């Protein structure tokens, strides 16, 4: 396969980014349960793409506090990678990153505060973090999916990576699980494939599915939130798990994904390549920020609209499936939504222009 890298500039170039838009106004939150962001590799990285560095602020919820752990292998890796891709594509946007104590409390505060806050007043949130839906507390999920409802209320735009280990989701209880927030209705849920791009067109696009040790993108169907009635025609299948049962299905987009064909960032004052669905949150984030300054008006709650749009809006991903677990390939890519890549990899233009009124 040859493992190969980009920057955030190339793909937002593949994915055709609209031109002349950089998030001038727009402002962009981030949250983040762990570790911290260090300005020195910031300033060198901005530099590095010739884009002049946005402003970037840390917020303290909950007595949590922008703080590096020098690892940049660690959650560093996650926070500055948030930062770098969504900065480097909405340069003009400004970032506020929300350090919150590792608890669904806190977790659940940094969320809202975020998305109340007057002083930073974002219309984008970016959620790299999360778990199976399955295994968190109901009454945090219900929390949550309400914060996530009051967003959609007022306006802002919310983000989440659809998880790392495929359908399974890295439980080993047989099941087939999605990842929350992703799951949240309320949410853009973020998926993975593996991009071949030039600056001229993409060669290919797959499902991101390196194998258990090299990860894939997370995608299936909800066992707690049902089908949402907008989502009704993308003929999303009943879980994979002996039971059948219907609901959302995640996730509602993808991005370039798999680190053999990551993204090259400075983490921690070291050069490297990092991937996953994390990268992916941001990567949209600073695509709804170009799309937010051209128009009027926040585009906030975007899933119901996204599925009402034509088929030029999106490069279909049709190859591959996110099974890391056994040989059943459970969510495969097909023709059309699937539990994979759902709709695709957007095509900034033509979304911005279908939006365009
Ligand atoms: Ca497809």
């Amino acid at each position: 396969a040859a493992p190969t890298a980009y920057t955030p500039l190339d793909v937002a170039q593949a994915y055709q980014f609209p031109e002349g838009l950089d998030g001038q106004g727009q402002c962009i939150a981030i949250i983040e349960l762990g570790g911290g962001y260090d300005e020195t590799s910031l300033a060198q990285y901005f530099a590095s793409l010739g884009v002049s560095a946005p402003q970037v602020v840390s917020v303290s919820v909950d007595g949590a506090t922008n703080q590096p752990t020098g690892d940049p292998n660690g959650p560093d890796g996650e926070v500055e990678l948030d930062i770098e891709v969504a900065g480097a594509l909405a340069p003009g946007a400004k970032i506020a990153v929300y350090f919150a104590p590792n608890t669904d409390a806190g977790f659940l505060n940094a969320i809202t505060t975020a998305v109340h806050d007057p002083t930073h007043k974002p219309s984008i949130v970016s959620i790299s973090w999360g778990g199976p839906e399955d295994s968190w507390a109901p009454a945090s999920i219900a929390a949550m999916n309400r914060a996530f409802l009051d967003a959609a209320a007022l306006g802002v735009t919310v983000l989440a990576a659809a998880g790392d280990s495929g359908s399974t989701d890295g439980e080993q209880d047989g099941l087939y699980h999605v990842d929350f927030p992703a799951a949240s209705p309320y949410v853009l849920a973020c998926g993975g494939t593996r991009l071949v791009a030039s600056a001229g067109r993409i060669e290919r696009e797959t499902v991101w599915n390196d194998g258990p040790d090299g990860g894939s993108t997370g995608g299936g169907v909800s066992r707690i939130f049902p089908l949402p009635s907008w989502q009704e025609r993308a003929n999303v299948p009943p879980s994979a798990n002996p039971g059948a049962g219907s609901g959302r299905g995640v996730p509602d987009v993808a991005g370039n994904a798999d680190p053999a064909t990551g993204y090259e960032v400075v983490i921690d004052g070291e050069t490297t390549v990092i991937g996953g669905t994390s990268a992916v949150a941001p990567l949209f984030a600073a695509l709804v920020a170009r799309i937010n300054q051209k128009l009027g008006k926040p585009v906030g709650y975007l899933n119901p609209t996204l599925y009402q749009l034509p088929p030029e809006v999106f490069h279909d991903i049709t190859e591959g499936n996110n099974d890391i677990a056994n040989r059943a390939r459970i969510y495969q890519a097909g023709p059309g939504w699937d539990p994979c890549t759902g709709l695709g990899s957007p095509i900034g233009i033509r979304l911005l222009q279908a939006l365009l009124p």
